[PDB]
Formats: C-alpha cells, structure tokens, sequence
C-alpha cells in the first residue's frame, strides 16, 4: 500500500525554509526544477503531533459540539477555539464558519529534516508541553513534473 506521494525519491538538496519545503525536482524531460511546498498549509500540530490536516473551513450544524468537530477533522478542539477566537469552547452556534488545519509553525520549535530530507522532525507544543514529532513527507508530498505537490 504505497505512499500517495513519494516525492523524496526524485529529489535532492531537500531543505528547509522555515516551514517552508525547497528541493531539486527531477522533471519528465530529464532536467530540473528548483521548487518550494508550503509545509504549513497540509501540516497541523494535533496536541503535540504532527497530523495531516490541510487548511480549510467548516460550517457548525445544529448538534454540532467542539469536540465532535476536532473529532471529525483530526484536530485539536483547543486549538480550533484559540485558532478562531472562541472564549467559551462549551458555545458555538449553526453556520459558524470554522478555520481548521493546517498552522503546524506557530506552534513549532526545532522544526529541520532528518533521514536524508524524508522526514520532518520538530518539538510541538501540547497541552503541558513540548513533544518531539516525527512525519513522514513522502506520504503526501510528490513531484510532479519538477513541482513539489501535495496529494
Ligand atoms: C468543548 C466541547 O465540545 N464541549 C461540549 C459542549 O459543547 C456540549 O454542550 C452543548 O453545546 C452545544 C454547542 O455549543 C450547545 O448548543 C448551542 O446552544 C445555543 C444556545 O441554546 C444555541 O444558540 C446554538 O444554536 C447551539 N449550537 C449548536 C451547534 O447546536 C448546547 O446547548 C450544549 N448542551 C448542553 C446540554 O450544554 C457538551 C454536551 O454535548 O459536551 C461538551 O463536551
């Protein structure tokens, strides 16, 4: 059951930019590309873990709780009320629209790449404390034609 993305196999100088992911992109016609990921729109930190969590919006439906929704989407339901402001977690309310995902950096330190560029390494915040979390990129970033992409 193969990874989606697989980009480092087709890479090298895979660095970083602050959360910012660079490397030299083999292209379909042999040469290469120079090309940069936004790391910080697909990465999220879930209470101390690195969570594959793209940027995105979520409307609140009647029944709807924080937790069910940190439930459903990989997130942490702290975050989600910090993230959007929300002082009380226990009070949100049908056709709120919810920023949820992604936002790794804000609560990252430490943040560089281990084994040969494949993985993402950083100490994330949670709830008490400072986590060291390990991601494996290749499982959704690719290259695709000379282009770091998400998939
Ligand atoms: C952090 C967390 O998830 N805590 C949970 C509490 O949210 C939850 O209490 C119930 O919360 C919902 C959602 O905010 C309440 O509904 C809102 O009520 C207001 C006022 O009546 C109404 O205007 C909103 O339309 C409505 N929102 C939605 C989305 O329907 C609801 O009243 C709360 N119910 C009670 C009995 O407190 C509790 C219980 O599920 O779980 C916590 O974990």
């Amino acid at each position: 059951g193969n990874y989606a993305g697989n980009f480092s196999g087709s890479s090298r100088d895979i660095c970083l930019d602050g959360a910012r992911l660079r490397a030299e992109c083999r292209r379909g016609d042999g040469g290469y590309s120079t090309s940069v990921i936004d790391l910080n729109r697909y990465l999220s930190n879930d209470n101390g873990h690195f969570r594959w969590v793209s940027t995105a919006t979520v409307t609140v439906q009647q029944g709807d709780t924080l937790r069910d929704i940190g439930r459903r989407f990989d997130c942490d339901f702290h975050e989600i009320a910090r993230r959007n402001n929300i002082q009380n977690e226990d009070l949100i309310y049908p056709g709120q629209v919810l920023q949820v995902g992604g936002n790794f950096w804000d609560s990252a330190r430490d943040v560089r790449l281990v084994d040969g560029g494949k993985v993402l390494e950083a100490e994330l915040r949670y709830s008490g404390g400072w986590n060291r979390s390990r991601i494996y990129l290749d499982e959704h970033i690719g290259n695709r034609n000379g282009e770091l992409i998400h998939c």
